[PDB]
């Protein structure tokens, strides 16, 4: 109904710092969280009349992780490689999710 897709990417930001381990010394991986917004966003995408895939967004995140990476100086390339893995499963189930809803 409104910038609902925007608030969704804001939640991912809270998860982005968590996987980069900023203030919390240890952290667990939450694939479900990323997968969640993944299908919910796919819906809004169909109502936005645009392709499910969207690199630009992925490119924007690349610059976002680099900034937090230097901040907590936890790592560099290793951190970026992990995020890409989260996006892969995000796109994969995104298309399968929208396709499974069209069947019903
Ligand atoms: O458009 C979207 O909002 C969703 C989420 C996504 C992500 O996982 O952050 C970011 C951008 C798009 O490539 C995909 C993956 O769909």
């Amino acid at each position: 109904m409104i910038e609902k897709l925007a608030e969704i990417r804001k939640k991912i930001d809270e998860i982005d710092n968590k996987i980069l381990k900023a203030r919390w010394p240890w952290a667990e991986k939450l694939i479900a969280e990323r997968n969640s917004l993944a299908k919910d966003v796919a819906e809004i995408k169909n109502q936005l009349g645009i392709p499910i895939n969207d690199p630009e967004r992925e490119k924007y995140i690349y610059d976002r992780i680099r900034k937090l990476c230097k901040e907590h100086n936890v790592d560099e390339n290793i951190g970026i490689k992990i995020f890409q893995r989260l996006i892969e499963h995000n796109k994969a189930l995104q298309k399968q999710y929208l396709e499974e809803t069209l069947e019903h």
